[PDB]
């Protein structure tokens, strides 16, 4: 095996081209760079900048009225003698319920997010077409479904080894000032470098992909790593991580769960998202 | 805001007095140190006593004879080269179902037991009547319920940040010796110093409190620290944590609990507290 | 209390001998070796053999032939700059959907889980008969069940203190080549050595026995070690683990498990291994 990472026009993928590459990637590798999918990095810095400022320079006050009750990282913010912020800060955003800092702030954000949820659905329509897959209930309405965004600055592991258990993941990232490259991925069996590209945002297939496709997709497992200190002066970063998640009513075939790995405990033929994962979302998942 | 955790009179506040500032204190804290709830310090000594009896001088033989065959920390004992117990012990009690270590400990720890959950109740009738919350079922079916009690010694971070899962929970402390402040919570976006009283109790709001009145109270993160080593002589404490927890068929609306910050994966309009949990009780949760 | 792990013949309890004994074995310690079960050290080193082999001289492209598309340790090959495996490598497998990397060591490996499944299954024919416990079904149906084996090679804790939440789970261990022992277990309230027994598997209870015969039989809290650094020198070390797990429909008294030490959030007066542990299998917990 060739470990690159690839990459892939979604234009071009639209129109039948890279057949086979493609689905030997999503079956060997689960993992991605896109391009031609309307994510720039343009967006992504106006986005980046609108919520740096908030960050910053918004005030307790301010910071409170968009923070929800319960600290879910759903909607809103979230700092995570000092403050759980001091190690990182977070925004999250879905197709509503949202809490946003301003008007300006709600226009650029709600544009954001809906590119980044038009092409994870165009993408995760491409892996399911080149994998011959129809979900039951049918395509559409599998992906009108329960995304989430989020962004989080890192101040200069990190984040330890999971999968994610999306159908698939959308990542842009902001580089560090120094050069260190933090997100890393499992290659042929080698902890491969994933680093920003300002022309394509990295997709991870999760493990929904795997479970909707009888397997024919991996999910990648994947971790963020942390500097040396020769490389910890301008270590800090940013990322925008969009989960394309089922449904609670998504239904499969419990053997076909069986026969790709998921060591489910599930009677019967048929079960559910919320059957499998229960009432709570789960984004990720490690080995262990 | 004023960071300062507040204290209220149970007495004063069913009384009809300070309601404003109740209210406002759930909102933006959700937490207060209570008085005048029937909990003193001299029968959280004679419970204390007790215990620390039990927990130095009880025998292996006697101990194994109050622990559970499954190591839960649900009722009775829990030690938790050399053993499980050289951290930290636990003793845990409900309202029925108790590992009792003799009469006179049963006859004390039923009492102390009684009294936690008719304050536990109280205060949270006041945080239902502050809301203007009537839980699907009713106030007296919502709060005769699954309360646990556990009682912990630790020996000189000790608890990573979490929120409760609980409707509230009561907490009372031994101080440290040398005069350390474990227990910390976040308020203002700061960690705040939650000590020892010896007039009252502390009361965290859990998630419960938060989904139960729609998002009026909030749930806060909190951690217990560790001394400095300038103060890791006389650094041992002990805690008593009351977790008043709904009963597995409490039941709330769906789009509601989404739009408080809960990301749930259920399908329909209503849910229990099963269904979102699962069928083992969790009393606590992280962020990440 | 004798805090000596004992050691019982399966064909002398098979006779019913030593009844008593096994039984207070069962009540008080829920740990035990066994010898007379089909288990030899020369079949575990046969299928130790062809794995290791695999595991040092398999390649890539064969690895990936093994490995399930979601990195579950459920089904063939784990690993687990540079590799998961660095830490650690392990194979899996049940009664079917497995990944054989060639018919050589399918044979092999089919007759060694087929021994595993008889002895464990027969181990625990002697507990429930010990205990006078019939599973709802009957002891055949409960027996035919969901088993996992993992096969796990550590190069020179290891593993956090937990319990397992098998029926039984039976361990064959290879020895450091210095002589550390490295697997430990909670008896009599201390950490007692487990070393490898050429002739014998070391049999641990886990909490599915403790539910189903009524609170019998202790599910022992156990970790594994790692060297001073005197002893990591020839500290690496293989184990084979197998589960006798529940089927999802296995069914117990809610009252009688509250009554154990389980923490149910159960509605109702009967529930299934699915509702209390949900929709994947969990197969071990921590106290904490
Ligand atoms: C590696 C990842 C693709 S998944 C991982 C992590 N996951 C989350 O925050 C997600 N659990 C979340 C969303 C909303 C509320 C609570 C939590 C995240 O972000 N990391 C991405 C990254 O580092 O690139
Ligand atoms: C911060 C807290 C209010 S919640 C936290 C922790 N939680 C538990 O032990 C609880 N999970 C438990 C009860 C019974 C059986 C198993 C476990 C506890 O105690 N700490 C309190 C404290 O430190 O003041
Ligand atoms: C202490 C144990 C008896 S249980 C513990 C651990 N558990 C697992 O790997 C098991 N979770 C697993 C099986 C299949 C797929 C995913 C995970 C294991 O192995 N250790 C044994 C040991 O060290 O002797
Ligand atoms: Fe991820
Ligand atoms: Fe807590
Ligand atoms: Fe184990």
């Amino acid at each position: 095996m060739d470990t690159t990472v690839p990459t892939f026009s979604l234009a071009e993928l639209q129109q039948g081209l890279h057949q086979d590459e493609f689905r030997r990637c999503l079956r060997d590798k689960g993992l991605f760079y896109l391009t031609d999918c309307g994510l720039t990095d343009t967006e992504l810095k106006s986005a980046k900048d609108l919520v740096i400022d908030f960050f910053e320079h918004g005030s307790e006050a301010e910071k409170r009225a968009v923070t929800s009750p319960v600290p879910t990282m759903r909607r809103g913010f979230t700092g995570l003698t000092g403050s759980y912020s001091d190690y990182s800060m977070c925004y999250s955003m879905g197709t509503a319920d949202n809490l946003f800092p301003s008007g300006d702030f709600e226009r650029i954000w709600t544009q954001y997010f809906d590119r980044q949820y038009t092409a994870s659905r165009a993408v995760a329509r491409e892996v399911l077409r080149a994998t011959g897959t129809e979900p039951d209930g049918g395509v559409e309405a599998f992906l009108d479904c329960e995304p989430l965004l989020r962004f989080r600055y890192f101040p200069q592991l990190r984040m330890a080894p999971h999968y994610d258990l999306s159908m698939v993941t959308l990542i842009q990232q902001t580089p560090c000032a120094n050069g260190f490259v933090s997100l890393q991925a499992e290659v042929g069996g080698a902890f491969t470098d994933l680093p920003y590209r300002p022309d394509a945002v990295l997709v991870f297939c999760g493990a929904i992909a795997t479970l909707v496709t009888g397997g024919q997709v991996k999910a990648p497992r994947h971790h963020v790593a942390a500097p040396r200190r020769d490389q910890i002066a301008g270590s800090s970063r940013t990322s925008s991580v969009f989960f394309l998640r089922p449904n609670a009513d998504f239904t499969f075939s419990v053997p076909l769960a069986r026969e790709c790995g998921f060591d489910v405990s599930l009677d019967g033929e048929t079960a559910t998202f919320q059957d499998w994962i229960g009432g709570n979302y789960v984004n990720i998942r490690r080995t262990s």
